[PDB]
């Protein structure tokens, strides 16, 4: 059973969310199995950012057990700006654990090195997710985002508990039940960083969302890269903390890491600067 | 100076927000001057619904001093649904006090009776407003919405404190600085009740946003409709509570109504049913 342990108040620099397995903190990056059901390709998706929020929360590569923490910018919290007609993130945003976009080699489909992070997932169900949630999802497709020149695949998925889950089985079903969502997805990822002064992003395949079969192949590739990484066999792990508490045959295995985590110290959400309210027309 | 007096928790039936003038409650409908600066065309806007929220809050016509409360439908709190790509209301939504869409006469521009409510205002500034807030705005234009067959003008305005206020003078400036907003506004008002099982709404003039001069004329007409109403001269005031504490020459003036209001009893927001998360693709 997966639960969360929150340190601090949301929207503060001290805020951390560890994922617990039977009450014990585990690595959100390495200890959560990629598959909830291997035979049926049902994946475990770690949610970082709830739909319509702005905080750039992420499984941290630099801290032990990789808790979800907010990224920083010039000493303060990092937030994505609202880009008309969108409000914050337009998907329950997260990643699949036990995956890695290898930054050491150039990926052929995109002709660029990976972004050094677990593969990303866009969960399109109706219910807004919570930070640290581990939900079970079906893969529907994938888009080849080049984010600031780096391979940055976006898997399109749906929570198996969603009322529409039974009807969503491949990429064509997203346009059938969520018309316009894919085009908006393409747009959002192209322009979301422009308010921060970054250039517009680009997609391979002219922004085409590849199907489930394709998605599964890429997911497997990123899972294989993580297998090499966690074994300590990457040519360069980029200082990522590979500490884990469920993989005994790995060099960085350490059960005590779980017991070192401070107890929950939940505090109510802290105020977010009103500047984040701003709607950008770009 | 205008402040707010909150009773109960947001998202509850007991929730009320009274507008105070120098600490004393006044009618949000009748006691707040329409004009902050008449000759410069600056108006006082009463905010009911902050941008990106769902609750259908409104200056209530049938309670003394007309506090803002949440509208209901079949005994349950009324919430507007999310219509892709929109999240809740896409503007700081409110009304102009001392105005009334006369339901007793068919309006010639729209060929329909008014909706019995003060004239509506869509404030397009960057900052998210707060319920019960009294802000000064400039009128830029107006759209003739026919909401469920009733005259329902929507004034397009900007908070004078907005960084872009000095550059926004007429309706054309909205397209320049807020490209796509007018089109999305037309769409929003046409489709927002479809998730509730209601027909698509319609606009007069093919949805054209009339200019500042046109907007001023309609605002003034609704102000005149309210002058007849407050004087007790309407053929049918529809049970509207006309009690006021600042208009001594009106029949319903009452210098005791203000002190009859209970003191603030602000509570934390109550939870909103998770079904309100749902994004409708209609
Ligand atoms: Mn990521
Ligand atoms: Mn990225
Ligand atoms: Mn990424
Ligand atoms: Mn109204
Ligand atoms: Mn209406
Ligand atoms: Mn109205």
């Amino acid at each position: 059973t997966y639960t969360t342990r929150q340190i601090g108040a949301k929207n503060t620099l001290e805020y951390k969310v560890y994922i617990e397995k039977d009450g014990k903190p585990v690595s959100a990056f390495h200890d959560i199995p990629l598959y909830a059901d291997k035979e049926n390709n049902i994946f475990n998706m770690v949610v970082e950012i709830p739909r319509w929020t702005n905080a750039k929360l992420e499984i941290t590569k630099e801290e032990t057990l990789n808790p979800i923490i907010q990224d920083t910018k010039k000493g303060k919290l990092k937030f994505v700006r609202n880009c008309f007609p969108h409000h914050g993130y337009i998907h329950n945003y997260g990643a699949f654990p036990q995956t890695w976009e290898d930054p050491n080699v150039s990926h052929p489909e995109t002709k660029a090195v990976g972004d050094n992070d677990p593969i990303d997932v866009l969960e399109i169900g109706e219910t807004i997710a919570y930070t640290g949630q581990v939900k079970q999802v079906k893969a529907l497709g994938i888009m080849a985002l080049l984010d600031e020149g780096e391979t940055d695949w976006k898997v399109i998925a749906i929570d198996i508990n969603d009322p529409l889950a039974p009807k969503l089985n491949d990429i064509e079903d997203v346009e059938k039940y969520f018309p316009g969502l894919l085009r908006a997805t393409n747009e959002w990822f192209r322009i979301y960083k422009i308010p921060d002064g970054k250039p517009e992003n680009q997609f391979a395949f002219s922004g085409e969302a590849k199907n489930k079969k394709y998605a599964l192949d890429i997911i497997k590739e990123t899972h294989d890269s993580w297998k090499q990484l966690i074994a300590g066999k990457s040519s360069d792990s980029k200082g990522i903390d590979l500490t884990n508490v469920t993989l005994p045959d790995t060099p960085t295995y350490s059960k005590a890491a779980s017991d070192a985590i401070p107890p929950a110290s939940l505090k109510a959400d802290a105020p977010i600067d009103k500047s984040i309210d701003k709607w950008f027309f770009i």
